[PDB]
């Protein structure tokens, strides 16, 4: 049931900023290990004198790296004469969330009919404001509110990447591509899942969207045609195995965005080049579950997919789940930084066409219990050798 | 003229640390780039509350990227039960050190024979202290003074990487090498030359090394055998072309390292395989001279490269010196990072055998001169045209 009550028109996740130390090294990182192409930069060769940010793109997928240069250099400076390109960069609140969450992500940016109006009913309903909306040239707004922790719903609408922003030279840009095509969902860590759905279903109109003991609970929020998809997060104490959850908010130094999962047109392929890089500057999968996970994946997936494509899901580490409209294909990076806090997904979806609808085949919450059981059944069959 | 004048024994160029806001990050990227090889960690899955430490090894050189964690795991920890494995280390001068100057050289570390006797002989002549010495697991002695800036000279000797850090698991270690052997010099930008090096030769008894209008003064300290080798730089101000140097004291909020020159066994293979990388998360390098430089290389050092050398030097846009005693190939990345400040030099030296003797070469200061008239008499080839 989507009662489809959005409290304003919202169309597409627009693109995901991180806020880093340099955002060369982060970018060139990402751009190799990822398969994302240099897009667009605002930085001191484009005037920018207060920060540098680097696009890299994918399909539809667009990541922002932005990290401050000295003060200094735009002492002269107020905001009516600001050479930013981004007017809600700030140099003390950057090196801030920096110094406490290490790299992660700032923004959440979703493309709206209108950011002035998304700001004003956004705040009207509860919205702790961050950034009030900003016309660009004339030609793109911005805002922001408050998501969790120090991440902002960021609202960008267009009249017609932003002012200000210089196309990169096609020399400095090679054409990598590994598949990925567009941001799926973006999930948030909280120490309360009430109080957090509360607020943002609060302030967006978002509703709840449906799903189907091991570290969390967790909901997941929507937009009217589902395609914007915000799962939040809370710890269950009180277990054996400490929750990953609350591991994440102590090194985190708390609420933070957790996991980005990225649509891939083909994850076999992207999981192919990604792997193959692992060693030499890319990210690193979190270890395959064991061969009786896959031996499994026949009984329940072997309608979806052949005994070639399971074997091969097999020798990529890849994980498989279903709903009761569609089969999800997924995988995990190990952490993007020094901390164990941000990780990406890599996702493909399998039925629900109408165009896919969004969510298709859940999230794999049912791959906890998949793999638990796994587990088990592996170590007893060597156990039993 | 060297009159071997050092005050304690000075061995060789043992390792350079940055200073990181994501040592994960810089590490991959630098790794890929400049072809090192992960081979020692100290962070959270040792033991280390305190600071990520990874180490990059190519031949003799030695690259560590630290960056600190949360302040709040290591909340109950003191200097005597810290499980930090670098006990310089400070989590507030870390974030003060990268807020002030972004990603850059903390610490130019050479091997001495006995750190402790290093460090009190330093400091009765003139070193300001920044760390005193410090013995790991009765093996390993460190020791720091201030060099310039906010750079430390690091001295360390070994009884028979560091304590606390483990060798890094195969499968992670890819064994890259684009043929890069070990750190040649690292040079430092100051405001005043003169008052830098009468400080530093004055703490280590190094000695002024014999050299042979473009913004900058330098002068180049050398230890016994000449194997250490410090360059320092000053700006030259009221030119017509803005300083270098001077642009980097500015972006750089003051002084600090400015090129890392190293050694490659092959500078062919080396700038062919970091070309290749160079939009692929490697490093750029500056513009070639133009092909009139080039042609200039025949007159200069038609004896000691052939002309299919010289045009490969072309083809990779090396650039070419020669002393009384031996000659020279080098190139220069683009900035590592966001700011213009810290570069890299690669270098390969033709001459001096006896092992080949330090600086043989020079450092390639004929290629102001060379580069300017190359540059005129190309513009007006083309004029003519
Ligand atoms: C992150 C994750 C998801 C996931 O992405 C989402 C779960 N719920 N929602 C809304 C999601 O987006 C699904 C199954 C998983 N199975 N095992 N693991 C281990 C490596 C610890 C996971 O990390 C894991
Ligand atoms: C850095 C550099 C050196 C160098 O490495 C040293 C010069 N003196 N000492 C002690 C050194 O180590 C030599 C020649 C150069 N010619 N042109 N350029 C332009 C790209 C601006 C240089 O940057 C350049
Ligand atoms: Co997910
Ligand atoms: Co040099």
């Amino acid at each position: 049931k989507n009662p489809k009550s959005d409290k304003f028109k919202v169309k597409r996740f627009h693109h995901i900023e991180f806020w880093c130390g340099d955002a060369t090294n982060v970018a060139r990182r990402f751009s190799w290990g990822l398969g994302m192409r240099f897009s667009a930069k605002s930085d001191l060769s484009t005037g920018n004198m207060v920060h540098a940010s680097y696009l890299l793109t994918s399909g539809d997928l667009r990541f922002l790296f932005t990290a401050p240069y000295s003060p200094s250099l735009s002492a002269g400076e107020i905001k009516p004469t600001t050479t930013a390109s981004i007017p809600s960069f700030d140099h003390g609140s950057c090196r801030s969330f920096f110094s406490s969450h290490g790299l992660g992500v700032r923004a959440v940016a979703i493309e709206v009919e209108d950011a002035e109006s998304a700001f004003s009913i956004s705040v009207a309903n509860g919205a702790i404001p961050s950034s009030p909306p900003i016309v660009l040239n004339e030609a793109v707004t911005i805002a922001e509110v408050k998501l969790y922790g120090d991440v902002v719903l960021r609202y960008v609408s267009y009249k017609a990447f932003l002012p200000g922003f210089e196309r990169v030279e096609d020399a400095s840009s090679f054409p990598l591509d590994y598949g990925i095509r567009r941001l799926d969902h973006a999930v948030g860590n909280v120490p309360e899942l009430g109080p957090a759905l509360t607020y943002v279903a609060g302030f967006t109109g978002f509703h709840q969207f449906a799903e189907f003991e091991s570290g969390l609970n967790s909901a997941v929020l929507a937009s009217n045609d589902e395609m914007v998809l915000l799962p939040i997060n809370e710890p269950v104490h009180g277990t054996k195995r400490k929750s990953q959850i609350q591991t994440y908010l102590e090194h985190n130094e708390g609420a933070g965005l957790q996991h980005l999962a990225l649509m891939s047109e083909d994850i076999f392929r992207t999981l192919r080049e990604m792997r193959k890089r692992s060693s030499i500057g890319g990210f690193d999968f979190m270890p395959s579950p064991p061969p009786t996970y896959y031996q499994n994946l026949k009984k329940r997936v072997g309608d979806v997919l052949s005994d070639d494509q399971i074997k091969e899901c097999e020798e990529l580490g890849i994980l498989v789940d279903r709903d009761d409209q569609g089969t999800l294909l997924q995988i995990f990076t190990k952490p993007l930084g020094d901390r164990p806090t941000i990780f990406i997904e890599i996702i493909q979806r399998v039925g629900c066409m109408m165009y896919q609808s969004g969510g298709c085949g859940g999230f794999g919450k049912g791959n906890f219990s998949e793999l638990f059981k796994s587990i088990e059944e592996y170590e007893k069959t060597l156990e039993a050798k």
